[PDB]
């Protein structure tokens, strides 16, 4: 339905799963979607399986790399023109306690789902702001930051530091006129590929005392509260939180 | 785009503002609507504005009238067949500090803006659970459900309870099954003819110390984000709150 | 340690459980306390328990009655002096579902719940301003007013409604300068008589699933952040929300 | 009123403002401190101004060092027996936007407020679970953990980060039985020689638009709030936030 007319988007982590539903459902929405992953042959294939690289390319970056922040911008503008919406979706988990998260694997996880939060949406507003865009970033920002999970410890700081930093960013957008939304977009489990190579994990994620609904999610239902989100239907909402868990967070 | 192809969506408070929007999109992603309002003058001619009686009709009704609920339903499926869709939206203020609130001030809102909204989403869920509808249930539920102000002493009362009893229904229906999700939309200060009507409102709303984006909305905010959650593109969204309000309640 | 030196309170429904604890508690720190009850048998008895008539007295009311509330605020003053606290405790449950929640349910329910809390604080705000008696109104506002259950659809209501009213009466006494302040405590699952009463009622309640402590709380767990909230320690403190539940939000 | 009797206690960032006042009423309450800072000058006066040696010492100590938080626990064993009570207190402030910020400020900031508050938590548990002692970590976590401020913006992730982590770890300690708890303190701006030294900065943050009470707070506000979830009156607190903020964030 065009819902996407003219935008360019980069999504981060586009290459698989949640990111990669949110390209096919951006590019078929009339976006141009950089996509970005951390392996070539991964990229390659997903950007191509997606449509043509007049619609949708991939671009290699791991989202912790500030300097490949700069250039990823540059090549999305390059191929598409202006960038006007980012999804911030790159992330990784530790499957630790607090008590049992090593200092490593701490800053590993703050690196990629903090700190590549953070060098994308200061980039962006920097990048994105003052052009007439309709500019919008989307900071995927989990469950994880509204409730805790004993064993998601550095996974709950992360997704929490996610939360509150994109009320600060959407706040002084907002402030300064800068035609430039921030969102969060907080998930419940999602079936992908990857929960299916872990045996028994759907089926513990679908008991009724974590999803109400007794079954989990699918990418693409992540995919359609991002359109709206990146569309110009949204162009009053900034600084919330989008929720879509199946229930979990509203027991 | 056909976003509600064959929904059947009763909407109250649809004949002004915020749910006339609401009504406009629905009809134009598809959906057959019927309005309520308690004055026929103004619902006769709101439905005529938005379309032909095979997509949308009114009905008189005044939400805090339990009897009215049923009659309400029988009509729009006489219509249009089994509803699918409810959106809560007539609504009521006072403009009294709790201190300052009379008894019947008191009553006379939480009929409207409480009994209206517990008394549809009961009959909805008596009426639209299992039957494959794809079903959903929005409560108009304010950023006045999460923060109060000093002036809307019974209002927040209200809202804050259709915060959370709509969360109640959505996790009761999750965990039976019945393909009934229930949702609450919380808009911020939204420019309609009746702020039109009340000089100086709009510029007491746009300050930034209130509304951080420096403006307030339009009623289509409100639609396209209805459009979302009414439609399946939202179907593993249950329990969960919807903020579109220019940053009011990030600061 | 007298930290409600000179303190006079009103509790209601202070004649069993949490009302009973924080009656006593507060009498231990140097209060003067009434408290309410339906059951002149149980009132009677409940005071004479506590403490002697200097210390402690019995009013008989409905917190649903408001006539009776300007009854109780006189016979307050005529025993102890001018009321500088009142806890709003009365309460009721349903166990019910929004969707088998019959009208008469959510009338009764409301009627304590919710008007009983609204005429309460009402009235204390007028009674207790601007007299420097460092005026605290405690509002209980339970675990259910920031989640659903399925089964208590109107109790659900009722504590969301308590929350944000009270932040509303919060704000009001702030920006007033009224030396009032107004806060929420939302206990969640204490073991009480009551529910002793009930077979399987503690045990379910202390599944991981339900309270991650793996038991429930004791009606002193509510006491002593009563304490707090009613000395002057909380004079910062207003339009809060103070939970006390095991975990049970948390995750 | 002895309330922390026989509790030993670990105070990071105690030589100074609301770290002080935490200690001061933590010793007058009958437990043992130890005080961090980062000066030994500050410290040592800082010590020796609340009690004598029996009540209180002082260690010098960055919290982002995470080695000397091992000499820390020691030390503190060495002089008053195990550690019972950690308050998680030190920080730094950013006055810089998201897009303003450099990767330099980022950092350093993340490390004070998000590394040493993880560093603590964490050794924490290993050293307080399973002795009987009624742990409890406090972690400060401000009203910048639920709203943003546009100029704040590696505050509000940092805090925002606490705020999540915190219900990670007591949900871990509640499910395994630790007898540590965890909860969050939330102070709005409090009035400390440094608010002192900023010219116009305690007047803007009185402004009703800022704080509903029209004044600022003072340190024993949050000492106050820290000795209830210290002391075992808070048994059954974990995983929540305790706001005390003079109505900041209620409207
Ligand atoms: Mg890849
Ligand atoms: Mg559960
Ligand atoms: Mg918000
Ligand atoms: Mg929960
Ligand atoms: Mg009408
Ligand atoms: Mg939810
Ligand atoms: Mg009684
Ligand atoms: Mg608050
Ligand atoms: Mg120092
Ligand atoms: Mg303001
Ligand atoms: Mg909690
Ligand atoms: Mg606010």
């Amino acid at each position: 339905s065009n819902r996407l007319d003219g935008k360019v988007a980069i999504i981060t982590g586009g290459t698989l799963g949640i990111g990669l539903a949110i390209a096919t459902k951006f590019v078929e929405e009339g976006a141009k979607v950089m996509i970005t992953g951390r392996h070539s042959d991964v990229g390659e294939k997903a950007a191509k399986s997606v449509g043509t690289p007049d619609q949708i390319q991939f671009f290699q970056h791991d989202s912790s790399d500030e300097d490949g922040w700069t250039k990823l911008f540059d090549a999305t503008e390059k191929a598409f023109g202006p960038v006007s919406t980012l999804v911030n979706n790159a992330g990784i988990a530790v499957n630790k306690s607090v008590e049992e998260t090593t200092t490593a694997e701490w800053r590993k996880l703050l690196a990629v789902n903090l700190d590549g939060v953070f060098f994308g949406t200061r980039l962006g507003i920097h990048r994105m702001k003052n052009k007439g865009l309709g500019a919008s970033i989307i900071n995927m920002s989990s469950i994880e930051g509204f409730v805790g999970d004993p064993s998601l410890g550095a996974y709950n700081a992360s997704k929490g530091a996610v939360r509150i930093m994109s009320k600060s960013a959407a706040l002084d957008c907002a402030l300064k006129d800068y035609d430039v939304r921030v969102n969060t977009v907080h998930p419940g489990y999602i079936k992908t590929p990857l929960v299916d190579d872990l045996p028994g994990a759907e089926e513990a994620m679908s008991q009724r005392t974590k999803t109400p609904m007794g079954h989990i999610g699918e990418p693409n239902d992540i995919a359609y509260i991002c359109v709206y989100l990146a569309s110009n239907e949204s162009k009053f909402a900034t600084g919330s939180e989008f929720v879509v868990d199946g229930g979990y967070t509203a027991q």
